[PDB]
């Protein structure tokens, strides 16, 4: 029940396999079964990322990303989420090791931001996420 700022904005990723094109990641549904329609999907890059682009700076709270669930799951681990400002200068970053359940919050406390990146540290890995979720 909050604005999720990141629903229908801008995406870009790292390259598209599978048909699994970066909007999926802010198409309103948090259904992680790749074959749902839900689920983005890079090919193998290196390495693999996803952002969103706020069109403009906001100060940034809590950010939520939703996993792929019917396979593969593991593949979102050792990934970096980091902040952008107007001019792509990096204005924080949380490093995430891996999930334990859905879904991994994180709280970037107010942080003012117009780009939000998910990027995986290993290459050779596709990225996939069935949401990314943003709020003020
Ligand atoms: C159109 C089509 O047939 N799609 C296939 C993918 O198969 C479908 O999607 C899978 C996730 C399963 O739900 C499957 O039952 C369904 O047909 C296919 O994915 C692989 O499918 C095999 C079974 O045939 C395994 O489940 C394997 O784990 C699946 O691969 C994973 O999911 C993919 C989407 C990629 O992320 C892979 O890297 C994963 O390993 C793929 C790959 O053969 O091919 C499509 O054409
Ligand atoms: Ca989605």
């Amino acid at each position: 029940g909050n604005l999720n700022i990141a629903y229908a904005k801008p995406t870009t990723q790292s390259s598209v396999d599978y048909n699994g094109d970066p909007n999926r990641a802010v198409d309103g549904n948090r259904n992680g079964n790749f074959n749902s329609g839900s689920v983005t999907h890079t090919r193998a890059d290196n390495p693999s990322w996803w952002e969103v682009d706020l069109k403009k700076m906001d100060k940034v709270g809590l950010v939520k990303i939703y996993n792929r669930t019917d396979a593969e799951t593991q593949r979102l681990s050792n990934f970096d989420v980091i902040l952008y400002d107007n001019n792509r200068n990096e204005v924080a970053k949380k490093h995430v090791n891996n999930l334990s359940g859905e879904s991994v919050s994180l709280d970037f406390k107010e942080k003012g931001a117009r780009y939000i990146k998910v990027k995986l540290l290993t290459s050779g890995v596709p990225l996939s996420l069935a949401e990314v979720e943003v709020f003020r």
